């Protein structure tokens, strides 16, 4: 029987992973707000990255009821990660920090 789910009904499912991401020591910091190309002086960002995503956007979507299915949220988390792996060199802090978050995402899912 078809139904719109309340944010709380999905919070139980999604919040454990989201909290694990936010908690990471310095590693979540480049992901806590949208990438701001003006501020950061990287005017090509949106040439490379067409669908930006960050943790504040994921949290807002959760809390407003925009995730109705977990696959939507998992898609979003991986979009954020793939955007970073795509734009940033393998050598960069942002890239390696992204990798740490991905590792944390997977471990939290599968202990
Ligand atoms: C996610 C992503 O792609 C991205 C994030 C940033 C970026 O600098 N985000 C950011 C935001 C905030 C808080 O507002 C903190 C940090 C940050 C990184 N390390 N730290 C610890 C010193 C305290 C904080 C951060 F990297 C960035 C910069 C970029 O520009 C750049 O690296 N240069 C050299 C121009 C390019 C991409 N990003």
């Amino acid at each position: 029987r078809k139904k719109i789910f309340k944010p709380e009904e999905l919070r139980q499912a999604l919040m454990p992973t989201l909290e694990a991401l936010y908690r990471q020591d310095p590693e979540s910091l480049p992901f806590r707000q949208p990438v701001d190309p003006q501020l950061l002086g990287i005017p090509d960002y949106f040439d490379i990255v067409k669908n930006p995503m960050d943790l504040s956007t994921i949290k807002r979507k959760l809390d407003t009821g925009q995730y109705q299915e977990p696959w939507q949220y998992v898609d979003d988390v991986w979009l954020m990660f793939n955007n970073a792996w795509l734009y940033n060199r393998k050598t960069s802090r942002v890239y390696k920090f992204c990798s740490k978050l991905a590792e944390v995402f997977e471990q939290e899912i599968d202990p």
